[PDB]
Order: structure tokens, then sequence, then C-alpha cells
């Protein structure tokens, strides 16, 4: 189903957002 | 598919939670 | 499909793991 | 389903990444 495929996409998009958050936090922490 | 939908909802729920927890951490570190 | 349902489950399980990591990090940071 | 499978793989890939990034942060904070 394309509804499921589309949900996969949305999920992935949230994971990229999380990775951007982490990139910021790693710099705040001087990593 | 109704079950997959429930798993899709639970997953997005958790993702938003994680995003918000990381946003609170970034906010606190920036202070 | 049950293959997709089972993948949903695995994904969720990783999100719980992430939440546990975060719980630890929030305490390290005195939140 | 082959496409959903590729999205499932990309998602798990990202999750492992995030888990490892958070593990490195917890390790560094505990030092
Ligand atoms: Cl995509
Ligand atoms: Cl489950």
């Amino acid at each position: 189903m394309k509804q499921i495929e589309d949900k996969g996409e949305e999920i992935l998009s949230k994971l990229y957002h999380i990775e951007n958050e982490l990139a910021r936090i790693k710099k705040l922490l001087g990593e």
C-alpha cells in the first residue's frame, strides 16, 4: 500500500529532524 | 492495515516525544 | 502484510531504547 | 513492498545512528 509507503516517508523525515537536533546538541556540548 | 495504522500512530507519537525532549535539552544547554 | 506490521514493532522498540537513553542523558545533565 | 522495504531499511539505519549518537553523548557526559 501507498498509505504505508507515505507513512514511512513521514517517519524518515522525523528522524532527519532528530539528527539535526542532535547535531546542535553535540556542538553545545563541544563534541 | 488497521493494526499497522495503530503502530504508525504509536511510532509518530514517540517520535514527537523524542523531538520535544531533544528540543528541551538543546534549550537548556543554550542557557 | 504481517512483514510490515513486524517492522513497525521493531521500529517502536528502537524508539523505546532511544527514550531510555534520553532518560539517562537528562539525569546526567541534571534535568 | 520492495519500496516499503527500502524505507524500512533506511529508517532502521537512521535509528541505529541516533542510538549510537546518544550512546556517545551519554558516555561523554558520564566522563
Ligand atoms: Cl522518502
Ligand atoms: Cl508492538
